[PDB]
DNA sequence: TGGGGGCTT
DNA sequence: AAAGCCCCCC
C-alpha cells in the first residue's frame, strides 16, 4: 500500500477483523478469495473513517488507489475499491474502459464483475454509443468469461432504453456458452428485461436455443402468466 | 424448484 | 426504516 490512503485503510480494515465471519463468506464465493471477515456496513463505515481522516484523494490518484487495493489478498479490499470507484463516478469516461476491463480480468469474479459493469460500463456506453462497436464484439471473442459476461450485463438496468436488437444479438453470439457464469448471465438480463417486456422474453425463449439453465432463469417470475 | 442473511431503498 | 428482493446460493 505504497500510497498513504491505501495503507491507511488496511491498516483500519486488519484491525477490524472478524475469523468467525471470514469462514461462511469466503464459502459464499466457492474459497476463490481469503477474507477478512468485514460485511457491508462496516466496510463501508471503515472506509468513511479513513476518509474523515484523509479526505479523498485527488482524482489524479483515483486509479492508483484502486489497483493497489485490487492487489491486496482479501476480497474486502475489492470491496472497498469498488465503493471508492463509486465516489469517482463523477470523473469516469470513456478514457477509463481499459480500466475497467483490467479489473474486470482481475480477481474475476460474480461479485466484483457485476459491480463494475451495469453501472459504469451502463451508463459510460449510453454517454459513447459509438464505442459499441469498439467494445462489445472484442469481448464477446475474447473467450475469456468475465468480459462475455460484461457483454451481456451491460445494458441489465436499461429498462425502456434496452436495445433488444443487440441485446439478442449479443445472447445470440453465447447461446452455446458451457460456462455457468454466461448461462446465469443471459437468464438473468433476460428475467430482468422481462420485468419491462415480458411478451418479447418469453417469445425469445420459446423460439431460440439456450441452455436449459438459462431458460428456466428467464422465465421463472413470469411463467406463471402464460 | 423457488425462496432465503444480507443488502437496498 | 420497515419491508422487498436475491446478483448469488442450495
Amino acid at each position: 500500500p505504497m500510497h498513504p490512503f491505501v495503507k491507511a485503510l488496511q491498516e483500519h480494515f486488519t484491525a477490524h477483523q472478524n475469523p468467525e465471519k471470514a469462514e461462511p463468506m469466503a464459502r459464499y464465493m466457492k474459497n476463490h478469495f481469503l477474507f477478512l471477515g468485514i460485511q457491508t456496513p462496516e466496510r463501508r463505515q471503515l472506509l468513511k473513517d479513513i476518509i474523515q481522516i484523509h479526505t479523498l484523494p485527488d482524482q489524479k490518484d483515483f486509479q492508483i488507489i484502486i489497483r493497489e487495493l485490487w492487489d491486496l489478498p482479501e476480497r474486502e479490499f475489492q470491496a472497498a475499491a469498488l465503493d471508492i470507484m463509486q465516489k469517482y463516478k463523477k470523473h469516469i469516461n470513456e478514457t477509463h474502459i481499459p480500466f475497467l476491463e483490467e479489473l474486470i480480468v482481475t480477481k474475476s469474479w460474480w461479485d466484483s464483475v457485476d459491480s463494475i459493469v451495469p453501472t459504469f460500463l451502463g451508463d459510460i456506453f449510453l454517454k459513447h454509443p459509438e464505442l459499441i462497436s469498439a467494445y462489445i464484439p472484442k469481448w464477446i471473442a475474447s473467450d475469456n468469461i468475465w468480459l462475455q459476461r460484461a457483454a451481456i450485463l451491460f445494458q441489465l438496468k436499461y429498462k425502456q432504453k434496452m436495445d433488444e436488437e443487440l441485446l439478442f444479438w449479443i445472447i445470440g453470439q453465447l447461446h452455446s456458452s458451457k460456462e455457468f457464469f454466461i448461462q446465469k448471465a443471459i437468464g438473468w438480463v433476460l428475467r430482468e428485461y422481462a420485468k419491462t417486456n415480458p411478451d418479447v422474453v418469453w417469445e425469445y425463449v420459446q423460439n431460440n436455443e439456450l441452455a436449459p439453465l438459462s431458460k428456466r432463469e428467464a422465465i421463472k417470475h413470469i411463467k406463471q402468466n402464460y
